[PDB]
Formats: C-alpha cells, structure tokens, sequence
C-alpha cells in the first residue's frame, strides 16, 4: 500500500498511478500533496508529462506543497523573495568592489 | 461585471464573492492558472484559512506559482529556487575573491 492509497482507504492495485512516486514510510509527501494541490489535479498534471520527467515533477510539487504548509501565505514563493533580495544587495556590494579593483589595476 | 473567476466558472458573480476582490476580470489567465494547478475549492478554503488582510499577498504568491508551472510543468517555482541558489553561491564567492585582491593591493 502505497501512501496515497493509504491515506485514500482505497486499496493498493497493481499499477497505482500513486504508487511509483508516494511510498508509505513517506507520509508527509502525499498528506501535503494532496492538500495544497489535490489528488486528482497531481493525478491529471502527471498525465501530461512523460513519463521520465513524473518522478522530478512529484519531488518539486513535494518541496512547494510542504513550504505551502509551513507558509500558507507565500509558500516557496517567500524564499523566491529572500533570495531575489539578497542577490540584489551582493550585485550592488560586487559593484563597488569591481570598481575599486579597476581603479588599482589602472595604476 | 463578474469577476475572473466566476466568469471562468460560468457563475453568477453575487455580492460577497470570496474570489471577486482578488481576481479582477481584467486578469484572466491569473484565474485560469490558479484553477488549473489549485483548483477553485482549495483556494476559496485557503483564503478562508487567511485573515482579510493577508489573502491579497496570498493570491498573488498563487498567481506566481501557478504561472510558474505552466512555464515549467516539472519543475514550477522549484526551479526560479535552483537558479537562484546557484546565483547567490556564485555572487558571494565572486565578492570574497573581490575583497581578497582588494587587500591584496593595499597590503600585498
Ligand atoms: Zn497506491
Ligand atoms: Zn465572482
């Protein structure tokens, strides 16, 4: 029994759309999944990908639902956002110092 | 006129609306996109998990997952992250070796 069908009730067939991708001694990754995103919109977004990409597309809707959960606001969006600022305030800081640098190099 | 989201559901846009002060029918796809990768139901449910003055914030961190997975259908926002984490890492190692040529220059 795979972890969806576990939290589902249904039982566990062969060839469980779930199965392959929500193992059960990983709760937590179905249990947000579902909640964030729903199981039968994953079941239609994962039919839309071939096949040797569900397996990377299951990991990144795992890594957004649970920062859903923990940030019902901006879920991963908030860490665009930190990340985003911090990249500005490094450019600006590498700004300056490359052009202290040029001013050195020039003699 | 009916909201984007009641026109896209082919609904009646009534007075109170949950979805009307934050999908304008001026943004069309921002609803499409959310209904798409949410679904209709779990954003009414999280906006009445939210207090009023957060669900604006909310529906706009949606609109940007959302339209980010339409982009990339594997990896959505996830991959916005990957690059950037490659940037950061990149920028603060390029900065180190900046401040250690500056001192080089004024003391080596
Ligand atoms: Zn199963
Ligand atoms: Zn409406």
């Amino acid at each position: 029994p795979c972890a969806a069908c576990k939290f589902l009730r249904r039982k566990c067939l062969p060839g469980c759309v779930f199965a392959p991708y929500f193992p059960p001694e990983e709760p937590q990754k179905f249990a947000n999944v579902h909640k964030v995103f729903g199981a039968s919109n994953v079941t239609k977004l994962l039919n839309e990908l071939p096949p040797h990409q569900r397996e990377d597309a299951v990991s990144s809707l795992a890594y957004e639902a649970e920062a859903r959960v923990k940030d019902p606001v901006y879920g991963c969006v908030g860490a665009i956002s930190v990340l985003q600022r911090q990249v500005h305030r490094l450019q600006k800081e590498l700004d300056a110092a490359h052009t202290e640098l040029l001013r050195y190099a020039c003699g």
